């Protein structure tokens, strides 16, 4: 559904469990090459993987 | 390497080890999008994850 208007910038934000859950749904699909942007909205910046 | 020749087709002739090792690090660099071929070269196509 995100595909519709061709979004190509994306804001998480999410605690230190759903971060990580997200991140590792978008590389299972495959949406992290050059092109996309994201934004971990989150004070622990370093503190998922 | 692979980039310089604008590669987009390639063909993994491994074992059931080696095979698994490769595209875990095909997604991490990201390079499973549309666009690109892959060929497992094995008699075990889904013994693979
Ligand atoms: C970082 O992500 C942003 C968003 O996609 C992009 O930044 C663009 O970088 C180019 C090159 O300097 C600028 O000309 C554009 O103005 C930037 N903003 C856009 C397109 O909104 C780019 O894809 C990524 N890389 C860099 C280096 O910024
Ligand atoms: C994914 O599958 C499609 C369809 O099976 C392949 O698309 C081919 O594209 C060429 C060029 O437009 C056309 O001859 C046909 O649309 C497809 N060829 C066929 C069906 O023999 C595509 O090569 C595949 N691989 C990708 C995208 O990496």
């Amino acid at each position: 559904d995100l595909e519709l208007k061709k979004e190509r910038r994306v804001i998480l934000d999410c605690e230190r469990d759903k971060v990580n859950d997200i991140v590792d749904q978008v590389i299972t699909i495959g949406k992290h090459v050059k092109g996309y942007h994201y934004i971990i909205a989150n004070l622990g910046f370093t503190d998922g993987d």
